[PDB]
């Protein structure tokens, strides 16, 4: 039979209050001869009728995906509410519930700095800025690198490594002209995270 | 019936001479009632006997594991040659057999550098030395931090993210007495990898 997977807002979406976060539920395998999935959701039991839900083909098995979104209030996460969708289909013995939620734990702010390009780059025509992002607690967190305010072209984000006491690191690794980089430049390093003052800091190398 | 699963040498092991790769062969789902299998192995086609198998119950479901680790030849394994097991048992239809190679695909060696701690750690006890190692092809890399050569305790690492340019890079982080450092300067980033000479580099702070 099909199989339900559920899926949160993305951290950014749920800490900006100009974004809209979105619960997802996926019904994978749904069978090309009975399309008709039935999805419900509810919000701490309460049952809500605002989610907007496709149907699409996944040619490479010739199954059908149903992919229904549940917008939702950015508090209503943040305040650890439980969201459930229940899937019903006449190709299951029973209806198929999956739940999700902002899970409880300690929280705390990450440090951030900014790194230069090792000294031995400082050869090269293009060199490196390293961002570090540490001490951070829970693990969801959204980084990016930004030059005069304009989300930047090449950086690359690791995921988040479970420290040695619990908390979190990530880097994200900046490549520029190292003309670019010696002249002057506005290239800061940018996060996202619960623990912060207005869920956002920046770094820069300069003023 | 019983699935079997296929699992690669580490790397560090296969790109080391002096350590001992091993491919593994793990039967998952065998019967508790019929626990007997037999499990042949080949390379390049090859059939070869030096495996050692071993059985355990898995208490959680009532079913047996059973794990075949065959010793390699790391040239073996670098120069592409295919490793097979079979797994045989009288109640199954056929054999079920899996294979396993190294991926196909280019090869470029790392560029290593170690960074200082940022300036604002460097009024604290302890500080943050960070070890980049970028550009490297295929993704599979071991990295450590040592300490006048002794394999050290306190580092991280990230896994490996895909580049730009489709290279892989990551970061090793370190927790070192500031004193200690700035006095000794005994920690050192290694990094083994296919692409560097004897499979292997260190770099040191200048
Ligand atoms: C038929 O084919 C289809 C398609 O196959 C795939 O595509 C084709 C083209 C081929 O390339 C093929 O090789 C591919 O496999 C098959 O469909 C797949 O079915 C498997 C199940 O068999 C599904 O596997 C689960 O995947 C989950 C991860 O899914 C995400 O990531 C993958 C890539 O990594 C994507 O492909 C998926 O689409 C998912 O992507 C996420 O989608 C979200 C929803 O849209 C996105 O979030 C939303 O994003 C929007 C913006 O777009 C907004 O931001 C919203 O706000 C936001 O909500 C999200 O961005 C996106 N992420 C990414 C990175 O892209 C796994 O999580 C899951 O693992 C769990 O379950 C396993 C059991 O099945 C179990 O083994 C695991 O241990 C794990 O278990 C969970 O563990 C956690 C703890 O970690 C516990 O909490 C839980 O208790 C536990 N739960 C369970 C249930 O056990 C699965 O591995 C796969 O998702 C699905 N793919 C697709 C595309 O639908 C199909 O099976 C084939 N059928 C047959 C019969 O062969
Ligand atoms: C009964 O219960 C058991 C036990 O259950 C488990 O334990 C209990 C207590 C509960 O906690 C329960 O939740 C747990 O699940 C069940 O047994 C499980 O059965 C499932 C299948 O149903 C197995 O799933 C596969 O797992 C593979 C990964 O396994 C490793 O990683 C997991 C953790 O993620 C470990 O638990 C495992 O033990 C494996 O660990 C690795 O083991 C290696 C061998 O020992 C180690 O390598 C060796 O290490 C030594 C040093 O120790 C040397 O270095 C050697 O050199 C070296 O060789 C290795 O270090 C170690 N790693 C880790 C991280 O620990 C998955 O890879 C596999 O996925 C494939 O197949 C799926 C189909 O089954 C498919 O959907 C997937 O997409 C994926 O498909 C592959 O995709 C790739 C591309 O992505 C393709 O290239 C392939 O073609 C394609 N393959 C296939 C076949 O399609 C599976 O998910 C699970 O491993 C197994 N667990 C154990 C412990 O045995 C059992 O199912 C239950 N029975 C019933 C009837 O309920």
């Amino acid at each position: 039979g099909p199989s339900v997977f559920i899926f949160p807002p993305k951290i950014k979406d749920v800490l900006m209050i100009s974004l809209s976060p979105i619960v997802t539920c996926v019904v994978v395998d749904v069978s090309e001869d009975d399309p008709d999935v039935q999805i419900s959701w509810f919000v701490n039991n309460v049952e809500v009728h605002t989610a907007q839900t496709q149907t699409h083909r996944e040619d490479y098995n010739s199954t059908l995906r149903v992919v229904s979104a549940l917008p939702i209030q950015h508090q209503d996460w943040m305040s650890g509410k439980e969201f459930k969708c229940k899937v019903n289909n006449k190709d299951l013995p029973a209806p198929i519930e999956r739940t999700i939620s902002k899970p409880k734990g300690s929280v705390r702010a990450p440090q951030v700095y900014v790194l230069p390009p090792p000294e031995e780059e400082m050869t090269k025509k293009q060199v490196t800025l390293t961002c570090m992002v540490k001490d951070f607690m829970p693990e969801d967190i959204y980084v990016e690198w930004t030059n005069n305010g304009k989300t930047e072209l090449n950086y690359k984000n690791t995921e988040p490594v479970l420290d040695s006491d619990g908390s979190y690191f990530m880097y994200s690794k900046l490549r520029v002209e190292k003309k670019n980089w010696v002249e002057r430049n506005s290239y800061s390093c940018s996060v996202v995270h619960e623990g912060l003052h207005n869920h956002h800091t920046t770094k820069s190398f300069s003023r």
